């Protein structure tokens, strides 16, 4: 599966054209299948070549000279394919040598708002497409939601930090380009309760098993019984979970009842049995006496005998059918069903798994769309998740190489007319001096959090379409902060990549719930998800770092946890250039909104385009998702202006 592998790594089916490829190649799709059979191969072969060496640019003639007979003969077809793959970022993207110099004459002027991974991606494309591009960044750096703390030998990511499986992941290519040092995450994750004592492997799995069961349940109700709407309002994942758990609690009490009923019943049957026994116990005194009292005694005590014995053939007899009761009685009162669904402690551990989810989605479960929260699930990449051992910032930096980025430039208004665009921005360091950049098209990679901001951070003239603003408002933009604790000593298990901390209450189940051991230097990361994420931003670094040490000193014991010589704390929600961590499908929305976002705004011809982790439906809230959305718009614009 050589050429079959390339197709896969590019999120493409090696044995069939996609709806898009069919749109650009109608002649092929609607023609001899033998031809379509050829198209694919060339496509899969071109990709193969590019992936087997993403360091250097794969030119048209470079591809045409590496194909074999008879493919290399159909030059025209090869070109159409090669060109296509290049125009849509499937080849020659990221950072690579340009064996063919860029045209001295840049055709088309486009302004890109934001120097994030999505912005830098599209930027390098449009530029390589021989087009004058300019990026306006508000921050004094690049990467946007990709930040990395670097001081001495210390390295830590305050933003992105994980690479979700290399299989099919575009970052796999970029990684190979920027020499990004990655490392798998050892699944071994020990949980420590409030006091500080670990959780026995038994429960750790007992609870986690239920966690999966409850989720599966919610999935059932949602995608099988269609329980996505209640009281005319959308149902949230958390909402559903609370209900499912509310049922398990019921069932538990139900069995507890039937059991108490069996008990009471057996007890009733006993008290009753003992009663007549005492009546027969008395019926014996009537015969064990009165005897030896009739000259025909030879037949008197003779008959009476089988009468007193017959009554004993009952008493000690009932003891038999009475024995089969003490057994059942003691047997039941010794095998009582689960007193409760989850103990006060069981719930605490389960909250860790929910908090762990509130971390993944970067928002409280009660705000997630029970039906669409996991809409992009069918697009995950195969392979183990990785961590950027050397700071995830090494990527956006390499991408900004050779680009015209103007840091310290906050865009405050975007003007798009039937012909031409104007992007008015101001210098952050000196809000007095403003700037006015003219262009043909504008690419807005602004975070959903900024677009939602009220009052608006940037002004759109004419005002953004109604179908757009509404989508922006319906979508959800989560939050998630970290606390980088820099030490000069590793007092924790060096083998364990991450360990968790269980909270005391459901409310604060996301407060420093997970610690990370990823970087070389003695550094740990504390995550604050869910409710805590936003709240914790109102607490000074001092107190925050304080609470952390406490947690640590409770796990590793005090006197073993030294004072951090360097500490970093994020507040993406407070960050004026972010206003949150990343998007998420909120109850009352869907992946459909992730397309309305991508939809360009047009007055007779598309002028304003959008990109970002909130515009790519199948790969939302991710570095690669943002990357792909970048390459996406890159081509979209290229067609609109270069054709
Ligand atoms: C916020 C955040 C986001 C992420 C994150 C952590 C945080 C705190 N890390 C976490 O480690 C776990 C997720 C994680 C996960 F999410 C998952 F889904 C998952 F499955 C996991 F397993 C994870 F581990 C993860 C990760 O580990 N792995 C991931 O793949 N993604 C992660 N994310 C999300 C990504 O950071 C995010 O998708 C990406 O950064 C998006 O990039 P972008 O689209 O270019 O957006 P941008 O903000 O970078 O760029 C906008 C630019 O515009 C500028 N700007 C602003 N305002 C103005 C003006 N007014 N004028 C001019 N300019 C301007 C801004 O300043 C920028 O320069």
């Amino acid at each position: 599966s050589g050429v079959e592998g390339a197709a896969f790594q590019s999120r493409l089916p090696h044995d069939r054209m996609t709806s898009q490829e069919a749109a650009c190649f109608p002649d092929i799709i609607s023609g001899p299948q033998q031809t379509q059979k050829v198209f694919l191969f060339i496509r899969n072969r071109t990709l193969q070549l590019w992936l087997d060496n993403p360091k250097i640019q794969l030119t048209f003639e470079a591809t045409l000279q590496q194909l074999e007979a008879p493919y290399n003969s159909d030059t025209v077809l090869v070109h159409r394919v090669h060109s296509y793959l290049e125009r849509h970022g499937l080849i020659n993207f990221g950072i690579y040598k340009r064996i063919k110099p860029l045209p001295t004459k840049k055709t088309g002027k486009v302004i890109i708002i934001g120097s994030g991974v999505s912005g830098l991606a599209a930027a390098r494309q449009l530029q390589s497409f021989g087009m004058d591009v300019t990026l306006l960044e508000a921050r004094d750096r690049v990467g946007g939601r990709v930040a990395t703390f670097r001081k001495g030998n210390y390295v830590a990511d305050l933003g992105a930090m994980v690479v979700t499986g290399l299989g099919g992941n575009p970052m796999a290519v970029v990684s190979k380009q920027v020499n990004m040092e990655l490392a798998k995450i050892k699944q071994k994750c020990p949980l420590y309760e409030a006091n500080g004592q670990a959780v026995p492997k038994e429960k750790d799995e007992m609870v986690e098993q239920e966690f999966n069961r409850l989720l599966e349940a919610t999935s059932y109700l949602s995608h099988q019984l269609d329980f996505n709407v209640l009281n005319n309002k959308p149902v949230s994942l958390g909402q559903a979970l609370e209900v499912v758990i509310q049922l398990q609690e019921k069932h538990v009490k139900d069995e507890q009842i039937e059991h108490w009923k069996k008990i009471v019943k057996t007890q009733e049957e006993l008290k009753e049995l003992l009663n007549k026994m005492v009546n027969l116990k008395e019926k014996i005194k009537e015969l064990h006496q009165q005897y030896k009292e009739d000259i025909t005694a030879e037949f008197l005590v003779k008959s009476k005998h089988r009468d007193l014995t017959a009554l004993c053939k009952e008493y000690d007899e009932l003891a038999e059918t009475q024995g089969k009761l003490e057994e059942k009685l003691q047997e039941l009162e010794a095998n009582p069903p689960s007193d409760v669904y989850l103990s006060s402690r069981d719930r605490q551990i389960l909250d860790w798994h929910f908090a762990n989810l509130e971390f993944a989605n970067a928002t409280p479960l009660s705000t997630l769309s029970l039906k669409h929260w996991d809409q992009d699930d069918d697009f995950e990449f195969t392979g183990s998740h990785l961590t950027v051992r050397n700071g995830y910032s090494c990527v956006p930096v390499a991408l900004a190489e050779g680009l015209d980025i103007k840091l310290n430039t906050a865009v405050r208004q975007v003007r798009y007319t039937a012909s031409g665009c104007e992007v008015i921005a101001v210098n952050t360091r000196s809000t007095s001096q403003t700037f006015i950049y003219k262009c043909d098209a504008v690419l807005c990679t602004l975070p959903l959090g900024v677009l939602k901001q009220q009052p608006p951070a940037v002004q759109f003239v004419p005002p953004l379409p109604e179908w757009k603003t509404s989508a922006v408002q319906r979508m959800g933009f989560g939050n998630l902060n970290k606390v980088v604790l820099c030490f000069d000593r590793v007092f924790w298990d060096p083998s364990v990549n991450l360990f968790g901390h269980v909270g005391s209450t459901t409310a604060s189940r996301g407060e420093l719930f997970l610690f990370w051991n990823l970087y070389k230097a003695p550094i740990l990361l504390a995550l604050v998800a869910g409710e805590a994420a936003g709240i914790m931003e109102n607490i000074s670094d001092d107190v925050i770092v304080g609470r952390c040490l406490a947690i640590l000193k409770g796990i590793f014991g005090s006197s073993a946890v030294p004072q951090p010589k360097e500490t970093v704390v994020s507040r993406w929600r407070a960050d004026p250039w972010a206003r949150g961590s990343y998007s998420y499908v909120a109850a009352g929305s869907s992946g459909n909104d992730y397309d309305l976002m991508a939809q360009p705004i047009t007055p007779p011809i598309p002028r304003l385009f959008f990109a970002g982790e909130h515009t790519i439906r199948n790969y939302p809230a991710t570095v690669h998702g943002a990357l792909l959305s970048g390459l996406r718009e890159a081509g979209r614009i290229a067609d609109q202006f270069l054709g």
